[PDB]
């Protein structure tokens, strides 16, 4: 048959101009940053997500997300704390 | 919204000028849109099966990950012709 | 498939200053790559791959690649090959 047959959700990646790194985390609907020295995760203030997709971070250190499940573009404009959505 | 139409998007790049492109897996389509812009463009891409991931080089051209097609697919700034890589 | 050869079920994609394409190639577990105006694939030095999908390249020439689905993030160093978990 192959009756039932499903996507999985990619998982998005990306590093900025100084070597941070962004990553979607699907279990914990959040995307995250690690600055390489600190031994610190932190949680960006996106909200409401529902599994992340893709990330991007542009010059200025915006972020954007592909907010697969709630079928939307969000972003954090560099030191905003307010999501817009695309 | 402002992008408009997405369903179940799958990637997001964004290129010097800070234009947003995203895959719209669930329309089979690439689209794009401008720093601070209300108008969306949709990429003269053709044939493509859930698009996944994108990527956009210093150039402007785009790159998608044809993902039902097990294919790479290019596209030069203001082409209306993709390459298969 | 002209260039790139042997894909299944690709994820992410990447682009470095050189206009070399990196593509998770998340069916097979590897992450290719493909100069600028070459005819050969390279398959990266990652070891140990399952579902990945998302990939970033830095200026260095590093590549992260999301892995094990949700689990991690696997760094590619440039030159030494030496893979780290961020
Ligand atoms: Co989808």
């Amino acid at each position: 048959s192959h009756m039932f047959t499903g996507l999985n959700t990619p998982h998005g990646v990306a590093v900025d101009s100084a070597g941070t790194v962004y990553v979607t985390d699907h279990g914990n609907n959040r995307v995250v940053k690690l600055a390489a020295g600190s031994n610190t995760q932190t949680v960006l203030p996106f909200t409401g997500l529902n599994t992340p997709s893709g990330v991007a971070v542009d010059s200025a250190g915006t972020v954007y997300v592909t907010d697969h499940g709630n079928n939307r573009v969000v972003k954090l404009a560099a030191g905003s704390n307010t999501q817009t959505v695309l």
